[PDB]
């Protein structure tokens, strides 16, 4: 008859994601890279062992969400407080397979207003330390 057998890891069932308890846990540093071009920074900005010469570093911990992210975000960069502004989020990871780094965009949120992504973080898109965040910041209404 038909065996037994262990599951496959894409079958594996997960237990829901968890606070992290930031009290007892030591912050990671989140090297995050913007744009205002209205794009992502391509892969060839991330190659040869260079990034873009502007970044924000930021501590924080692997259940920040991108609500939390863009509130440091606009600390630095005011005119993105002007409600309806969008933040397009992106992971930047090592390349496996060929040199150099890929990219998966994660989500996005808008200054002002309440979204289906504002509370979604790093741990959920398996972000690793060593990956990089951009954020491609464009105005209201698609101007």
């Amino acid at each position: 008859g038909p065996d037994s057998m262990r599951v496959t890891q894409e079958e594996i069932k997960k237990e829901p994601e968890k606070p992290i308890d930031r009290e007892k846990t030591c912050p990671l540093l989140l090297r995050v890279f913007t744009t205002n071009n209205g794009r992502h920074h391509r892969m060839d900005e991330f190659s040869r062992g260079n990034v873009p010469s502007s970044e924000l570093q930021i501590y924080t911990w692997m259940d920040a969400t991108l609500k939390e992210l863009t509130s440091l975000v606009k600390e630095v960069y005011p005119e993105a407080r002007k409600k309806g502004t969008h933040f397009n989020f992106a992971i930047v990871f090592m390349d496996l397979k060929r040199p150099g780094y890929r990219v998966k965009e994660i989500g996005s949120t808008m200054s002002g207003r309440k979204g289906t992504d504002d509370s979604m973080t790093l741990q959920s898109q398996k972000f690793q330390i060593g990956d990089y965040l951009d954020i491609a910041i464009t105005p209201p209404n698609r101007a």
